[PDB]
């Protein structure tokens, strides 16, 4: 019973966590015993203890990124800069002017802090952020296209993440929705071609998380526009990358689209997350038309969408920096940017680390892997891992119990050959990682 | 090998629509049918013009006027004019 569990570990633990952890340990041994999958029950005594030992620390801890898959969706996304989190850590320490003008001591719409970096940085006439992307695709619908039919080509009918899908968002928008073309290809002809009475919205979506090679066609930019300036309708682009800015200017060559060059292009909206290109916090970012900003702030959805607290300072403090040049401060572009010397230089200071470990196989490998995994779908980028491997244990067991670190460690492994992708391991890491390893090869 | 084959059935005629045994008129699918049940392992098998009309057949055949689910991520367009949307319609 529960009362002689607490009466084993008196000062041991504390009474509220020894309970929960005799009344968890308790409903799987039931069920296992139930099921007839446990003859044994001795294993009781140091499972609620292990129990005590994790109930006892947060479930989301800090982990050591080794995959080198800058935009880890399963990590993360975009990790902050200190000087962000800092400026995110002051204003939540107290009350603060979110909601408060204080010029004429009045309440005033938070997302009035923001909008006007935005506005400087993309071109766009007026600008909005909401809760993500997913919403502000959602809102843009909703309040634009409600009952009325919108076009996007077959190709960019999207399932990216797990539960997001055009098709299925949109309906629930309440938006028709009505697919030209086919899978590959897409003229122009296949847009124009649907135009009626009901079609309130010509939207294209950026295939963000995947591509297509072979015969493929897509239709340009520069030609939606022309068409919907043609019947009267307006064009919205969802980036998603939200990009905030020219990529081929920091010596990485792709098309990757972004705000300001689709803007001056003659779109009429344009969003995308900020969790990852851009390098911010979580928060759809909604940029174009005042006519159209207007609209979709007036519609209620909006402050069921509309930023927390933290998410907002938090970006500002990003935009603050990229108004600065300060490129290198934003984590998601300095871990792509990143030298190839760079990378090496970081990938043998770690190998000096680790010669003197026992059992440890350690070498140094060149290799080219795919660093944008929410994002940049066709990127591929020299960088260098640094290979290891243990003769009493093999790799498979060896991430296993890296994840189970603290703090933990995620890694690639590769033909029985463990790797580490120096893309996006932060230095202060290294310590911590030769102090992993000698703590687990020599116990 | 094939060329010459070819050649020679087109140099004459040809028992193409014709029986020999029961000397009456016959399917020209006939002739081949018979490799295609053993390569395959099918239960029968026909042969048209080209793919493209073969999807055209069989969805004609079976389907006009009713639904057909197919994936969103399977419908093509190969060459310049076959689209499976497109045709499908028609």
């Amino acid at each position: 019973q529960i009362s002689k569990v607490v009466e084993i570990f008196a000062k041991a633990y504390p009474e509220i966590y020894v309970v929960k952890a005799a009344r968890e340990v308790a409903e799987k041994y039931r069920k296992e015993i139930i099921e007839g999958a446990r003859a044994d029950l001795n294993g009781f005594l140091e499972d609620v203890e292990r129990k005590i030992k994790s109930l006892m620390k947060p479930n989301i801890k800090r982990v050591i990124n080794a995959t080198g898959v800058v935009i880890n969706t399963n990590l993360g996304r975009a990790p902050l800069s200190k000087d962000v989190i800092n400026f995110i850590s002051e204003i939540a320490n107290g009350y603060s002017n979110l909601e408060y003008n204080l010029e004429e001591g009045k309440r005033g719409s938070r997302i009035a802090h923001i909008e006007k970096y935005l506005n400087e940085l993309t071109g766009a006439e007026s600008s909005f952020v909401v809760n993500n992307n997913a919403g502000a695709v959602f809102l843009v619908l909703n309040t634009l296209a409600e009952g009325k039919e919108v076009i996007i080509s077959r190709g960019e009918l999207v399932e990216i993440g797990g539960s997001f899908r055009i098709p299925d968002i949109m309906k629930k928008s309440g938006a028709i929705l009505r697919e030209v073309g086919t899978t590959n290809k897409t003229k122009v002809s296949d847009y124009e071609g649907a135009i009626n009475q009901n079609t309130a919205l010509l939207m294209k979506v950026h295939k963000s998380n995947f591509y297509m090679e072979g015969f493929v066609e897509e239709v340009k930019l520069e030609d939606l526009v022309k068409l919907g300036h043609k019947y009267g309708i307006p064009t919205y682009y969802d980036a998603g990358s939200g990009l905030l800015i020219n990529l081929k200017e920091f010596g990485i060559s792709v098309d990757e689209p972004n705000f300001r060059d689709c803007i001056s292009l003659g779109i009429d909206l344009v969003s995308g997350s900020g969790d990852k290109l851009l390098g911010g916090p979580q928060a759809g970012i909604i940029v174009g038309k005042k006519n159209l900003i207007e609209k979709i702030k007036k519609n209620p959805i909006a402050r069921a969408l509309r930023i927390d607290k933290l998410t907002l300072s938090g970006l500002e403090m990003t935009l603050k920096l990229y108004f600065e040049k300060r490129y290198e401060d934003i984590p998601v572009i300095r871990m792509l940017t990143q030298d190839e010397k760079a990378l090496r230089q970081k990938a043998k200071r770690l190998e000096k680390l680790l010669k003197d470990i026992p059992g440890l196989k350690i070498s140094v490998i060149k290799d080219k892997a795919k660093p944008g995994g929410g994002s940049l779908p066709e990127l591929e980028l020299p960088t260098y891992c640094v290979a290891i491997r243990h003769d009493r244990l093999s790799s498979q067991e060896l991430s296993r119990r890296l994840r189970l670190a603290e703090p933990p460690i995620v890694c690639r492994i590769r033909e029985d050959q463990l790797l580490f992708d120096m893309r996006t391991v932060f230095h202060e890491d290294l310590k911590t990682i030769k102090k992993t390893l000698q703590e687990l090869l020599s116990i």
